[PDB]
């Protein structure tokens, strides 16, 4: 089970951690992927997941996208989980890098809500470029079930557990 988190609300937990480690090693019914439209896991956290499956969340995910067209930028998508979880949920937050809307990161949270508990990482944040701390605020303020959150970063993760208030 999750060991180690910082609780920080009610429903919400925060570890420095690697999502993949922590996947690897908790094996929840749920991670969730910082996916794009495409399911084109190349960096960040969709590279690191889509390298521990050996490329499996990949072919899979080409499939999905072959039958059903890309997400929506808010959206997401239930796959395999692979030999990390059960399943994972590709959640689809906005990249500020590419333009697009800051306001669907709380679409993009929403997802969460369909599952009683997830791993995951902060939505946007990374090499999608918003800023973590308003993600974290997004995520307790829009998440109602269990949600772990992993973040690699440890300065990071200091700076968020110093600013949450
Ligand atoms: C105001 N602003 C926008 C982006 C940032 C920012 O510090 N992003 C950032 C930088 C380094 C690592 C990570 C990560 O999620 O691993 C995120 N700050």
């Amino acid at each position: 089970s999750f060991s180690g988190y910082l609780k920080l609300t009610d429903n919400v937990y925060i570890k420095n951690a690697d999502i993949v480690e922590e996947a690897k090693k908790v094996k929840p019914t749920v991670v969730v992927n910082a996916a794009n439209v495409y399911l084109k896991h190349g960096g960040g956290v969709a590279g690191a997941l889509n390298k521990a499956t050996n490329n499996a969340m990949q072919v899979e995910s080409d499939d999905y996208i072959a039958t059903n067209g890309p997400l929506k930028v808010g959206g997401s998508c239930v796959l395999s989980g692979h030999n990390l979880a059960k399943h994972c949920l590709h959640v689809v937050g906005p990249n500020v890098n590419k333009g697009e809307d800051i306001q669907l990161l709380k679409s993009a949270y929403e997802n969460f809500n369909q599952h009683e508990v997830l791993l995951a990482p902060l939505l946007s944040a990374g090499i999608f470029g918003a800023d973590p701390i308003h993600s974290l605020r997004v995520c307790v303020d829009t998440v109602r079930t269990n949600v772990y959150l992993a973040v690699f970063d440890k300065n990071l993760y200091d700076k968020l557990v110093s600013s949450f208030l």
